[PDB]
């Protein structure tokens, strides 16, 4: 069902100055797919820096 590959962001989210928890992304940035977190969030890696983004901001496309 799920599907993986590279996932484009296509909404610039940045979370607050004292939140580490989340993933920095801005649009046009690729990030790996490597993981699904069943609230919806998608994992994925950034400059060497794993972390959950916001799914809503981040479209999946085919490489």
């Amino acid at each position: 069902g799920p599907f993986c590959g590279r996932a484009r962001v296509h909404t610039d989210f940045t979370p607050s100055p004292y939140d580490t928890d989340s993933l920095k992304i801005k649009k046009g940035d690729i990030i790996d797919i490597i993981c699904k977190t069943p609230m919806g969030m998608w994992t994925g890696m950034l400059n060497n820096k794993v972390g959950n983004f916001k799914f809503i901001y981040v479209d999946v496309i085919s490489e």
